[PDB]
């Protein structure tokens, strides 16, 4: 409604007072512990009844908290923590009251960003949606029609849990009309984009185990298992790195600044770790003990113990490299953000033992120069969340993935026992992950962090796949109530779409020119839109069997 | 250093303290341009310390520079020297009135042999690593086990396609840079030129041998015209989107997007010429002189004249406004500057008045050199009528091909005579000149003199070939048939991957040929071997 743009409400400040030097400092509700960062500097009034103006805009995405202090006396003259709207005319009076004190004021009512949407808005553009795509479709056949009148089966639950992540994968990375929730969070808790990733990582893991079992019990040497494990991995690092990596619209790539790390070089690595983890101590699948209803055998685990104790060696050394590692010019042990978290005492500490390896490793040029917690915390330094250590924790999660497809397979005519062992994996990772953030975004002894990958994200998003799997593999699979009719297309084609929408991110069909670049409701349809077709395009994909595959 | 690339700095210096020398400068090339001022020299503010001015001249090809005086008006000296890059060239003049130009430094001169000899070891040394790669692949894993469509396709055709392909990715990535690998400004053929006639051409003579095949195997004609509408339209739409923006610079607008392109008038042409094709469909029957593949075709024929006479009419006789009837200039400061916004004439009109202005091709091919300042789309409207004659000449080289399968002789005869008529119709058309003729050789118009003469090329590229690779088998094209088979893929990768590594990479210097070229080599191998690769595992795509 004015200048203001993408969730920023203009902050009118009237400083009544007479001979204050009066200075305005903002800090948004997310940051846990952040500095007071400079709003506006509102001078004295020149003289009673002629208040002295200025105009700030304040942030609107998650709260906003006002600190008003003497620029001369240092002393506070009053705080506020409101929750400014999206377009909202705030205006701010202070003056004295016979001691000093501050009144807000809504001079125009705010949008009100996804409270006027809502679900009204979106359930109205998708009927508008389908209903233009059923009529597109209905009178593509009237032209044909014109002139004829002139003269071991792949799972179906995996597939769905795949779509479902890839879809929202799709719609976060596009923006998700640029909504804070469907960003990345800051850098502790957890938002809706943070979630695809670990889940992929999980199905990763699923996938290798069922395609590991099958490839065995069809008759196949390890020895050529092994060489299609490593190509696919080298195939997985190297597509990564030439084609999802760089931004290549800012010009040639150049060795000096290449992102080596990224999300397909962790699910290359991953995949190569965990997938030669399992091809060492492959155990045939057992059949059941014919009974089948309420088994509590613990074969899956007792045939696998190998692979979880290494795996748990591997998280002990997580541990160690991240609470005990020296890093030179920081806290050993550091898990905040750096630049103005934690008071700002540590502004060069993003990520702390995992950013020091990333930047020892591989140097700071080649890491991602543009984090999740730049725009909140004002971090200055490259930290990569795709890092070294973090590694350690999705190769941790890859093998959570491995062990559900256990589940999954060992007990295939015994579903009882499948929901049995999925509730009871799922209910032993959310205990872990609440012992670990005892509810909290930014407290407890380990966040949920997807920068650092952290063993309680680890924990969290694999309890919340279990869930999901429970209540997919029933549905999809054992009841058949379900297909994963819009879903499981992507989840065929995964590959296929993470590269095509790496690739053709700007082509018309998912980005066009927008009539205001700075609306939630243009972004949100335009992301809504381009979501759709990758999953039209992954149902073409589906209807004519092309599928790739590494 | 502060040189440019294809640029000689050129010193000036003046002996004369009583008239002012402003430099006027005109590349060799140009047919009619103005004398673009290169540097004002002034006078020398005393004998014996003549004024210095620094300026840098083109040296792709020619440079007529012209002294006159900035104040009497009167030409001093003239001469017509070609610099050569990056040299340092000093031009004393001095009341004798007369003009030395002596050479301080030797130029560089990287279009030399520096661009032979240097590309055959690049290649050399590029097979070299790509071989010692390749070969350590199955020994060193055996030495770790210690410790533990009735009738095939032409291929000549194939090949033909290939070599397009190769040279359509070499040039469109840059080719080193050099002047003789990108499209000429405005009349004038170079091997940028040669590409998409080569291609029109062997999309018509696949047209008829896939339309005949079907025809005659299987399917009918209902059928085979769907195939053909939905194929044009997925060109099209590839063309519109994918193709013809270029998305770093924004999200796609439109008030701001390329109607025409490359594919679009691929796709026009090919529904247009199949759906004759297919209109006028007849068995090909199995003579010194047969001539059946004229007689079978004289109702497609008639038709293609008939667009050609209706190109010749448009071009030579539409009122253009504010633009002289029949022009084929460039504008600019073309013809002599009298045109300044006339790029095209009747061609650039109808595009301008049909598509719009800002539906066309920002940055045409006379840009560069004639200045101008309109927008003319090469791929426009009038054109396609000659992309569509040519490609009907491709499917008469498929009915030649088609027709004598028995009787290679009765298939060479025909090519032969074919390429002389059709380098004889070039030749009288354009009076063996660029710029001269009644319809110089030019791409931007698609003039029929260049259509003629492409189409000349390529009945003896595949007189060349035919045998060669199909009849005796000599050779088959080792590396040329495995993008042929994967034209079409070969073609959206590479304008869907310019700028990605293995393609493009970080220069140390921009503004060298030796960088430049090595970049080309290097990607167009790479598509070579990504189109191999693609054929060995068989994933051709089509449509
Ligand atoms: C890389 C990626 C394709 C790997 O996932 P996957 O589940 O291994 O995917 P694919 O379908 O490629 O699986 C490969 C093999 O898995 C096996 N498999 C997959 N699903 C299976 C199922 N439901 N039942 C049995 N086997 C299955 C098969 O053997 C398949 O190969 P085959 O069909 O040739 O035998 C996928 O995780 C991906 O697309 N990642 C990019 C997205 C991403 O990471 N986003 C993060 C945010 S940017
Ligand atoms: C592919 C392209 C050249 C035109 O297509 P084509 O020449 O007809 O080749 P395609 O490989 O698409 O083949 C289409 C048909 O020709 C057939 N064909 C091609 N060569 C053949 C041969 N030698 N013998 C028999 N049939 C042949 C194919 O089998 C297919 O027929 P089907 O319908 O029976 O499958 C075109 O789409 C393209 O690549 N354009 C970009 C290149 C360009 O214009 N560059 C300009 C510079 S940017
Ligand atoms: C705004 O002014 C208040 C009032 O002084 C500041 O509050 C104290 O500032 C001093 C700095 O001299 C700190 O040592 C104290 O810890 C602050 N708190 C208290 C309770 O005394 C406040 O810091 C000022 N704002 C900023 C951003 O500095
Ligand atoms: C769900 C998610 O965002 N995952 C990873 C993320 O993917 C992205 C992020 C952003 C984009 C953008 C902006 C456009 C696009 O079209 O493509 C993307 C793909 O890239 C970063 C590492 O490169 C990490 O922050 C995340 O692990
Ligand atoms: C030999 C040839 O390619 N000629 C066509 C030409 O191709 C091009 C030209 C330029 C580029 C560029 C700039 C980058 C790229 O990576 O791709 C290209 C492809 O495009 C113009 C119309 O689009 C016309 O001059 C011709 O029809
Ligand atoms: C407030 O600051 C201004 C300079 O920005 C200064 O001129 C003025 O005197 C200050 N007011 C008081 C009361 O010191
Ligand atoms: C906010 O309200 C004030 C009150 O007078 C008004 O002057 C100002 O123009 C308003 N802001 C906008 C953007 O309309
Ligand atoms: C050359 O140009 C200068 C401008 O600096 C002018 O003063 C001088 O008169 C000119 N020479 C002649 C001969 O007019
Ligand atoms: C330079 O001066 C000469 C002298 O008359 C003139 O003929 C020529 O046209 C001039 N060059 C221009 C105007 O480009
Ligand atoms: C060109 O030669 C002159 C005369 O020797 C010299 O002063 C000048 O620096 C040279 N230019 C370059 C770019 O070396």
């Amino acid at each position: 409604h004015a200048e203001l743009k993408m969730d920023q409400a203009l902050l009118l400040i009237h400083n009544e007072l007479l001979w204050t030097n009066l200075t305005v400092y903002w800090k948004s509700e997310c940051c846990y512990h952040c500095l007071f960062q400079v709003l506006v500097n509102v001078p004295q009034s020149p003289k009673a009844g002629k208040p002295s103006a200025a105009a700030a805009s304040v942030s609107t995405q998650h709260g906003s908290i006002l600190q008003l202090n003497d620029t001369l006396e240092e002393k506070e003259v009053c705080r506020l923590e409101y929750r400014f709207g999206e377009f909202g005319n705030y205006s701010l009076l202070v003056k004295n009251i016979h001691e000093i004190a501050c009144d807000l004021a809504v001079n125009e009512d705010p949008v009100d960003s996804n409270l006027p949407v809502s679900i009204a808005f979106l359930i109205g553009l998708a009927v508008i949606i389908v209903i233009s795509f059923l009529r597109l479709l209905l009178s593509l056949d009237d032209f044909n029609n014109w002139i004829s009148k002139a003269i071991p089966p792949r799972l179906r639950s995996v597939d769905t849990f795949r779509g479902i992540a890839l879809i929202l994968m799709v719609f976060v990375n596009y923006g998700g009309g640029k909504y804070w929730y469907f960003k990345h969070a800051s850098w502790n808790g957890l938002t809706v984009a943070d979630l695809v990733f670990p889940w992929f990582v999980f199905i990763m893991g699923s996938s290798i185990f069922l395609s590991m079992t099958s490839i065995l019990q069809r008759g196949c040497s390890k020895f050529r298992l092994l060489g299609k494990i490593a190509w696919r991995s080298f195939l997985l690092i190297c597509i990564g790195i030439i084609i999802v990596n760089p931004n290549y619209c800012l010009g040639p790539l150049s060795w000096d600044k290449v992102r080596i790390p990224g999300v397909l070089q962790r699910l290359g690595v991953t995949y190569f770790v965990v997938a030669v983890l399992e091809l060492l101590f492959a155990k045939p699948v057992p059949e059941h003990c014919a009974s089948e209803r309420s088994c509590l055998s613990l074969r899956d685990i007792t045939s696998s113990w190998p692979q979880w104790l290494l795996i748990l060696v591997l998280e002990g050394l997580w541990l160690g490299l991240t609470f005990l590692l020296p890093v030179p010019g920081c806290p050993t042990g550091y898990l905040g953000p750096g630049g103005i978290g934690d008071f700002g005492k540590y502004p060069n500490c993003t990520g702390g033992a995992a950013g020091y390896i990333d930047r020892l490793l591989l140097g700071d040029d080649h890491l991602y120069q543009h984090p999740s917690s730049a725009v909140l915390y004002h971090t200055e330094v490259a930290y990569d969340p795709e890092g070294i250590l973090g590694t350690i924790n999705s190769i941790v999660m890859a093998f959570l993935g491995v062990q559900a497809g256990k589940i999954l397979l060992y007990y295939k005519a015994r579903t009882k026992d499948i929901l049995i062992r999925f509730t009871a994996w799922c209910c032993i990772l959310g205990l872990i992950s609440v012992a670990l953030t005892k509810v909290s975004e930014n407290e407890g002894f380990i966040p949920v962090n997807k920068n650092l990958w952290s063993l309680s994200y680890v924990t969290t998003l694999s309890s919340f796949a279990f869930f999901i799997l429970l209540v997919l593999y029933p549905v999809v699979d054992v009841k058949g109530l379900w297909t994963g009719t819009p879903f499981f297309y992507p989840g065929m084609n995964s590959i296929l779409v993470y590269v095509g929408h790496e690739v053709f991110e700007n082509y018309f069909p998912f980005q066009w020119k927008l009539k205001d670049n700075q609306s939630h409701k243009e972004h949100l349809t335009q992301n809504i839109v381009a979501t759709a077709l990758w999953v039209l395009i992954a149902y073409i994909l589906y209807r004519k069997k092309i599928f790739w595959k590494i």
